[PDB]
C-alpha cells in the first residue's frame, strides 16, 4: 500500500522513549517531499516526530536500541 504524506503535524515537545511501543521512518520520495517519522505511543496514539530534530533523532536511537535488546 502505497500512501501521500500520512502525517499532519509534528509533535514539538522531547518526551521520553518509554511512552514509544513502535517506529515507522518512511523515507522522501514520489509520494512525500518529506521523510516521515512516526511512532505509536503505549496506549496506541500516533505522533509523527520531525526528523531534523535532534531530540526526535535521539529519541528514537534510544527506542530503537531497547527494542533490539528484546
Amino acid at each position: 500500500k502505497e500512501l501521500r504524506c500520512q502525517c499532519i503535524k509534528t509533535y514539538s515537545k522531547p518526551f521520553h522513549p518509554k511512552f514509544i511501543k513502535e517506529l515507522r521512518v518512511i523515507e522522501s520520495g514520489p509520494h512525500c517531499a518529506n521523510t516521515e517519522i512516526i511512532v505509536k505511543l503505549s496506549d496506541g496514539r500516533e505522533l509523527c516526530l520531525d526528523p531534523k530534530e535532534n531530540w526526535v533523532q535521539r529519541v528514537v536511537e534510544k527506542f530503537l536500541k531497547r527494542a533490539e535488546n528484546s
